[PDB]
């Protein structure tokens, strides 16, 4: 199919910074994806986010906003969440090109898949990573590893993309 | 083992003709992200920034010790090899590579102390023609090709990214 990237819910999680919201909506819309999901942002709408989502004010203007993780998640066949810090035993970890395949395999038997990002300044707590199915950790310099959010949004859509390409044959 | 590291300092970022000083910042936070130390800019509209240091929140430290040049040729200057990146994956002119075959031929390249430079450019220009031929690789990272372009700091993020990935693989991870 082709309309399998609009099953991709992209999840963030109270975020502080709102051009990271356009970053991220840009991110995904470079990758086929627009599902966005916001969970209590800080300031949201805002001209910050608008002016970093060059040629994707439509996926922000498309966005839900909602007030806890689980009203997010609601309907998502699988939920993988996002961890700078590392793993938790029985969680399994997993790389941003796992991640993809993971999800295309969801995708393509018909499911919803979520994918959640936390906050700038924590991350996402405990109990949110909990409602994961799966946690995903982008490989970075251990003494330096925690990427701008919508970076990681950025790293993990495009992972999907070329998932989703090979499973075509491109 | 500890040289393995010292492997990505080798790899020189170039950005050209920045206009938001942001996108200077972001650049680096994720060179930084990745192991990667060493920026030039070329001919920057703004910078020193705020925004830049902003965004690079603690990877002030790439940005202290950037190179600012006039020109491009200055900036490849003692490379070894150029890659040079693409917005667009059209036909006309000079056959790309992706992501990963870019993150292989970077590392191919730092072979005996070798050096490689990653071009990326204008928000709204791109590189020029001129600017492209200095390169001897072409990389395009495949997108959604009825919307439009990554941000200038995503996309060295997910090239940085590639080469990270690559890198550790080769190590046995
Ligand atoms: N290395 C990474 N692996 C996975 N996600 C990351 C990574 N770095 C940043 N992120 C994402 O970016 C969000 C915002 C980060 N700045 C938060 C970092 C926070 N200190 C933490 O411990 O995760 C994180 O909650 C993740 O969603
Ligand atoms: N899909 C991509 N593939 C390779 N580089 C990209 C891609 N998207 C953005 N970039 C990089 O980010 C810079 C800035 C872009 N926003 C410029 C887009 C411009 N309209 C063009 O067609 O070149 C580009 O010069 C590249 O360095």
């Amino acid at each position: 199919q082709s309309m399998m990237l609009d099953r991709i819910r992209v999840v963030l999680v109270n975020t502080s910074h709102p051009g990271n919201i356009g970053g991220a909506a840009r991110a995904m819309k470079n990758m086929g994806l627009s599902q966005l999901v916001l969970v209590q942002p800080e300031s949201f709408p805002h001209g910050d986010a608008v002016a970093r989502a060059s040629g994707a004010t439509d996926i922000l203007d498309a966005a839900r906003v909602v007030d806890t993780l689980e009203e997010a998640l609601s309907g998502c066949s699988v939920v993988l969440g996002t961890s700078a810090r590392d793993r938790r035993i029985p969680w399994p970890l997993l790389d941003p090109r796992e991640c993809a395949t993971t999800c295309l395999e969801h995708l393509e038997a018909n499911g919803e898949v979520a994918l959640v990002f936390g906050r700038e300044y924590a991350g996402l707590t405990n109990e949110e990573l909990q409602r994961c199915q799966f946690h995903v950790h982008i490989p970075s310099d251990p003494e330096f590893g925690s990427l701008n959010l919508a970076a990681a949004v950025q790293v993990l859509t495009y992972e999907v993309r070329m998932a989703w390409l090979a499973a075509q044959g491109k």
